[PDB]
RNA sequence: ACAU
DNA sequence: CGATGT
């Protein structure tokens, strides 16, 4: 219904899908960029959306912050809930890095706890999430 | 269909 | 127009 402004918003950006993937997290209220991942040569939109949420969880936990996380990705929210990124991307030498990071993010989820609400950013009502890359 |  | 996902 209403935006929870006291929150962290995350999003993927890419060049191609599959293609070069990056992600970032921003303060929903101010747009301040709080973290940005260096581009990964090949990944998918959904893998990057998943990594962005898990990075947000780790970022907030390290800082003892109870803020929720907004994501625009129905898929990645479910993958985090399930602790399992069900990507179709081939696992090969070219995709090794993204898959390593996804595997490590799942491993983190399986070894840590959090109460962080992971909320759907309602793009249809609120416009683009504040972490968006402005590329579409 | 919906979400990217 | 193409792609990734539930
Ligand atoms: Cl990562
Ligand atoms: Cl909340
Ligand atoms: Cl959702
Ligand atoms: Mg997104
Ligand atoms: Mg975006
Ligand atoms: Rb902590
Ligand atoms: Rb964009
Ligand atoms: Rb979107
Ligand atoms: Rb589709």
């Amino acid at each position: 219904e209403e935006i929870i402004w006291e929150s962290l918003s995350v999003d993927v950006g890419s060049q191609g899908n599959p293609g070069i993937v990056e992600y970032k997290g921003v303060d929903t209220k101010t747009g301040e960029v709080l973290f940005e991942r260096e581009p990964i040569p090949i990944g998918t939109n959904n893998m990057g959306e998943f990594l962005a949420i898990v990075h947000g969880l780790r970022y907030l936990k390290e800082r003892n912050s109870r803020k929720p996380i907004y994501s625009d990705s129905q898929t990645a929210i479910k993958w985090v809930k399930d602790k399992k990124a069900k990507s179709t991307l081939v696992r090969n030498e070219e995709t090794a890095l993204i898959w390593k990071l996804v595997d490590e993010a799942e491993e983190w989820l399986n070894t840590h706890t959090y109460e962080t609400p992971i909320l759907k950013w309602q793009t249809d009502k609120w416009g683009e999430i504040k972490a968006d890359y402005g590329r579409k």
